[PDB]
């Protein structure tokens, strides 16, 4: 029927009774999480239980995603004035543009693109994870504020946005993501978020990397370290569960979901290409920015249990690039 | 699913974004969006989160507090209470464990469902991000009664009490209402809900811990209920004032039907708390006040939301010692 906006939606539902039974063994399978819920109206809602673990895998990484809890408030971020004062003119505005572009699809993840991946999850331990990556992917997103407010001035921050805003090729990378939240499939939603997390930021992660290479802005690329620190188990995490889903669907759906990551991964490799091509048209280190880009689109691929798409010629990353991933 | 073949993006249905690239003006960034907006705004350009451009200053003090509160059930020495806890009837036990999972299962739905689902309408930015600090502290409170279970009860009485949860009808008549009322395309019933849930319904069960630490029994896992406590206050308080936010925009009609709405839906919780409450605690002499102090924080959900309280001081007298379990 139809509702009084005054009226409550569950008058709509058959009221569950008042009768109390110790459900037995068909009750508890027929059971479902809260975030089920609306496909599911007269089913009865049961709450998470951490004595009871479903894959073992979910408690080991609740518990080291937890244990790697950090802050931006707690990194010296002001101990960088000097050496950003020490950059020319063209590096500090590429900086603050890339972070801000870094910004929107950590905005993005937090948001809305690691809570659509609850409702569909495989376990309930699953679903709180969630919970904790997206507020740690708020912490990255607001992290890239906390660098601004120690370096940059008013004026700096404000056309950063605007730049963001205006930048259509920016604009079709975070859409591109965003409708894949929306897709039917859950198992896209796990692509789309691996991606997301073992690829899409890297072309920018590359410029505090290579100002640590540098000697330059060491402190920021300590917070780096700890935002990829997370993203890395965030990244891996989404795609085992998208193999744990993969497992059980056909043989023509597989064929398809393959298709369909390697058209994703291709559509945002050349987006990439054009959005960071741009950005860092006036450095000299374009051909490693995207030996770093394919090399961790192979990590995302990989994640997704899939083979490297790249080769060691067309990943062959610095090796100052690599030393400053590590402490 | 839709007919779109399997294999394409469904960023091909809609026009792609050009290869500008502008300094975006005011008119813009005046219709530049969050992400969590795009679903019903394809096409619109989205816009990252700017600390530095806070809209509400409560909300910066907000996210501040809640993220100085962060704790963790594993800080807390629970198994200190278990000469407390053996010390307890069988009934007072099965009581708790129950009272918890009950507990448990309000916490699991506004983690993973409750409070995620009021970031899409959010007044500001940096309030979706808050959405997501609370979520994952809702989160923390459901591990941390499973915490409790794990230090005190054996697994047989944990088994017990899920499928006595599970197989409670009024319970699940409790959980659904809140759960229907997210899917409201009407913002503001989502808030109401969410302020009902962190301000009113979970507190007939906070009372049995309370009542047992203002007898000197099972003071460690009362540290950890404040801890709770402590959370949820500030949630409902901050459901409650963006409810208000968004309130004073609404038009006189809209006004008036979220105001007998909002009264349709405590009457409704209320009168389940009864069923569920009393029938839980009927073999206990603290029955009677527990209402009390349900109907007591009733009024502080009305006083989050902005509306006048419902029960007398007579109605919502909680006995002293009570009260002072509340506090350190």
């Amino acid at each position: 029927t139809a509702l009084d906006p005054t009226e409550l939606r569950s008058s709509l539902d058959k009221p569950f009774g008042t009768n109390r039974v110790i459900a037995d063994d068909a009750m508890m399978a027929d059971s479902i999480t809260p975030a089920q819920y609306r496909y599911h109206h007269g089913s009865r809602v049961r709450p998470v239980n951490w004595n009871n673990i479903v894959d073992d895998k979910d408690l080991d990484v609740w518990n080291r995603l937890i244990a790697n809890f950090w802050l931006p408030e707690k990194v010296p971020l002001s101990n960088d004035i000097p050496s950003w004062r020490s950059l020319t003119d063209l590096e500090r505005k590429t900086t603050t543009r890339v972070f801000t572009g870094l910004t929107l699809l950590d905005t993005s993840q937090a948001t809305i693109g690691e809570l659509c991946q609850i409702e569909h999850a495989r376990t309930e331990h699953e679903q709180a994870i969630y919970t904790n990556i997206a507020f740690m992917q708020s912490i990255h997103a607001r992290s890239y504020s906390s660098i601004f407010s120690t370096l940059c001035s008013s004026e700096e921050i404000d056309e950063a946005y605007r730049w963001a805003v205006g930048n259509d090729v920016l604009q079709q990378r975070v859409t591109t993501v965003l409708c894949e939240y929306e897709s039917e499939d859950p198992l896209k939603r796990k692509i789309a978020a691996t991606m997301l997390s073992s690829l899409l930021l890297y072309a920018g992660f590359y410029l505090p990397l290579y100002f640590a290479s540098r000697g330059k802005m060491m402190n920021t690329a300590d917070m780096i370290r700890l935002i990829l620190r997370d993203k890395a188990i965030h990244g891996y995490y989404s795609g085992y569960k998208f193999q744990r889903g993969l497992e059980l669907r056909s043989e023509n759906d597989k064929k398809n979901l393959e298709k369909f990551t390697m058209n994703l991964l291709d559509t945002l490799y050349d987006l990439e290409v054009e959005y960071s091509g741009q950005i860092y048209e006036g450095f000299d280190f374009h051909d490693d920015v995207f030996d770093f880009v394919r090399y961790n689109a192979n990590k995302a691929l990989m994640n997704l249990g899939y083979p490297a798409k790249y080769s060691e010629e067309e990943t062959h990353v610095s090796p100052e690039i690599l030393a400053a991933l590590s402490p």
